[PDB]
């Protein structure tokens, strides 16, 4: 069980074919807009016979929305969602939710980011940037092992494969990376979770 | 036709029903993650047969995800997409963009939104929130016509009909009132457009 989740950015037949292909062998898959897009929500519990699930559209809506597309994909398959730290104190949580608070690409987190480790609680993990490894070691400084940190941007953004984890992430997400060479898998044998064992 | 985005945060047989229903009668429709979760993006061009639609899912992911998310959904008959403000400067842009930079309900937004109104140039227009009409109003003075506005949070989330265009917005963006009630469309029938007679 390797540390990564592999990003589905793909069409449906391609994403079903892979997640066969990895079952037991990542940690999780993260299923996105392509796949809503092509199969309907319905595409996330079929993924989910293959693994754990992230559904990961970045959800950043007001409560009445925001709350009803979590319980609808968490009912239907994903054992947690994505969501973005900027809506605080608007933010849904719970340990179905990681919060997104810095990105892989700039944007304002990049002033806020500090701030919003210190305001968000009682939530599964965090998102922090991989093609960053000091914001991830800040961040792991800052709350210890109290909750997961996961990270994107590995590959084609910049990021080497194990540097997030060896900054203090628990699982990497990697999505053209691993989607064009499946085998790659391999190059987080060496890696372990830094605090949680599973996503 | 009356200065209103009707919002279909509902089931595709109810969204299909109202948007043939108010055909001609409004400026358009927003479609959202309801819908598209029923109906994969085949959705957007089967609501597109009835009005202007404006694909709503918060769009705030990093620029190689977000630019497919975009083109998919305008490939599909979306007029425009909106898209989130705290992205910026990694930020989608061109006529077919609405920014989001306040919402209706508390976020970070609220202590920036005015410095990021002011850094948002080359889109469609803004989304600023309708229960908050005095925002509305602000923002109108800063850019005056360049740029289209138009503002949720009609009804339940407090703001009243019209309040929102009389403070200068373009069209109200409205769900559950008018779902529950079509006719009451017709509360908008003496407001019009602040700069843009579409949206
Ligand atoms: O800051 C972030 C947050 C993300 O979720 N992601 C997500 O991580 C994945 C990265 O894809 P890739 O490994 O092909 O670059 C995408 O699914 C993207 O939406 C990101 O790239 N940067
Ligand atoms: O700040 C915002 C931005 C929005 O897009 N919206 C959207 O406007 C609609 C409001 O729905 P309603 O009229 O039922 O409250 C929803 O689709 C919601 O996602 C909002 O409520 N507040
Ligand atoms: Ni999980
Ligand atoms: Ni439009």
């Amino acid at each position: 069980n390797l540390p990564l989740v592999v990003a589905l950015d793909t069409e449906v037949l391609k994403a079903i074919d892979v997640a066969k292909r990895l079952k037991g062998a990542v940690a999780g898959f993260k299923v996105g807009w392509d796949l809503i897009f092509e199969g309907g929500i319905s595409i996330v519990g079929e993924i989910a016979r293959y693994g754990n699930v992230i559904v990961d559209l970045k959800i950043a809506d007001v409560p009445h929305v925001a709350s009803r597309v979590v319980e609808k994909l968490v009912n239907r398959g994903a054992c947690c969602v994505i969501v973005h730290g900027f809506l605080h104190p608007s933010l849904p949580r719970g340990q179905h939710v990681y919060v997104l608070v810095k990105m892989t690409a700039p944007t304002i987190y990049d002033e806020m980011w500090e701030k919003l480790l210190n305001s968000v609680q009682d939530v599964r993990g965090f998102v922090l940037p991989g093609n960053q490894p000091e914001v991830v070691a800040q961040a792991r400084k800052r709350i210890g092992c109290s909750y997961r940190i996961i990270s994107p941007g590995i590959g084609p953004q910049g990021g080497r494969p194990g540097a997030a984890i060896e900054a203090g992430a628990d699982f990497e997400i990697v999505g053209r990376y691993v989607l064009e060479d499946p085998a790659r898998i391999s190059q987080w044998a060496q890696y372990r979770p830094t605090c949680f064992e599973t996503p």
